[PDB]
């Protein structure tokens, strides 16, 4: 279309931003985070939705909805479910003309032991981590280079 | 009942049946795969509902509903849940005297190897794979003989 | 507030008590276990909600509720997804001033080898299992002590 447009997926938990641990996550809570992406690809002249589900089937479907309105690309933090859920994955992997990105916050390699493998990230485009809230608008530069 | 009563439940992403990779899941959607199971099904009178989803919770919802109302058989194409989903394993179980056929579209002993290994097989009547569409035919074949 | 607040949440096919395996369940049904745990609470003055989902999003979502709403401990039996659910666990630990207990009905350290580690418990203040229905008092007397 006339403008690039961009899907941002958060999964699991990050609409709890804020109330999660500062150290691991930053200050700022979900809605700093949506503000922060909708004024900056206004900035670029990008089309953007922030969607957020604690729901593996609705983050699925959301993807799914991205293939018949026209989306370019997807930022996606899939949240705990980056660990497990094949299903998003496929998802993900369904929707082969959209560019994906994954995201995390923090540096999941060296998180916890269960959060050091990625399934979703392999049909992803790219991916970054570890940079806090800015990765979201790298990803988003990633997506409109 | 009079007619023997079949619930086909297929799981995430099986709704981008055409979509999807045409040389893994073959060239027809999933309408395609719908229409011919109910007419395979009103030609042998058995009564049919083909039920999709991307959530697991609403497989589980379906299979716990099929406890009411008399069905007498389930097939099920799980999805990528077919790998990790122990949830609908129990629902599965949970059913005890409704027999269970899984499908695969795929030869997944052949796919990535994160497909090789069923979780809700274990607790299944049976099983069939690789066969392409027909595979929900003969699943069916299976739940009447 | 002025009565200790608690919410009881069961997760996938804890609602097919009784109808599931009475070797390993117990005679009893869902509505039974509502039963006894309300009425227990109703005798130590402890205010409580019985919840139950199949779906691993809705038990977040009933996670995060509590946060806002004054819940002061969380009782969970998280079912299959005990076993695999890195998003409830994250949910969990999320609710940092929440306390919480998990339980389980049946001996699940001499149930099947992928009932044997639960990726929840390690994000909760204490555990229960084996017990029966009565684990879900034993837990209400954990919180309340």
């Amino acid at each position: 279309g006339s403008h690039m447009k961009i899907l941002v997926i958060n999964g699991p938990n990050l609409n709890f931003l804020g109330i999660r641990e500062k150290n691991i996550y930053g200050n700022e809570n979900y809605e700093y985070l949506v503000n922060m992406i909708n004024e900056y690809c206004k900035s670029k002249n990008i089309e953007v939705e922030c969607y957020q589900s604690n729901h593996e089937g609705a983050i699925i479907d959301k993807i799914q909805e991205a293939y018949f309105n026209g989306t370019d690309g997807i930022v996606i933090n899939p949240g705990a479910y980056t660990h497990y859920s094949y299903a998003i994955r496929d998802a993900l992997a369904s929707v082969s003309h959209i560019k994906k990105i994954e995201v995390h916050i923090s540096n999941v390699n060296e998180r916890e032991e269960f959060r050091h493998i990625s399934v979703t990230e392999p049909v992803c485009n790219g991916q970054i981590v570890g940079q806090g809230l800015k990765g979201y608008i790298m990803a988003i530069d990633m997506l409109n280079s």
